[PDB]
C-alpha cells in the first residue's frame, strides 16, 4: 503493497495489542516514516484513543480502515474485538472516515 500518506484512516497490530483504528500521522519534527537502511518501514499513527495516543507501527501491519460495518471489523472478521477501547475507536474512526 500500500501507500500510505497522513490522513489514511487504517487498522494497525502491536506486539501486545488488538488490531487499532488508527490515522497515519505526520509528527512534526521526526515524519511519517522510518526509513533506515536495511529495516522495515514504520509509519507514525495515531491511535483512536480516549486521547490522540501516537506511536511507530511496522508498515506491513496496517491495513486500510474502512468502517465499524465491514465485514473484517464485524464477528470473525480479521480485525474484530469485543474490548471497550476499541468499540470506542472505531466510532471516532467511522466519524474521521464519513469527512472524507
Ligand atoms: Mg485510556
Amino acid at each position: 503493497s500500500c501507500d500510505f500518506s497522513p490522513g489514511d484512516l487504517v487498522w494497525a497490530k502491536m506486539e501486545g495489542y488488538p488490531w487499532w483504528p488508527c490515522l497515519v500521522y505526520n509528527h512534526p519534527f521526526d515524519g511519517t516514516f522510518i526509513r533506515e537502511k536495511g529495516k522495515s518501514v514504520r509509519v507514525h499513527v495515531q491511535f483512536f484513543d480516549d486521547s490522540p495516543t501516537r506511536g511507530w507501527v511496522s508498515k506491513r501491519l496496517l491495513k486500510p480502515y474502512t468502517g465499524s460495518k465491514s465485514k473484517e471489523a464485524q464477528k470473525g472478521g480479521h480485525f474484530y474485538s469485543a474490548k471497550p477501547e476499541i468499540l470506542r475507536a472505531m466510532q471516532r474512526a467511522d466519524e474521521a472516515l464519513n469527512k472524507d
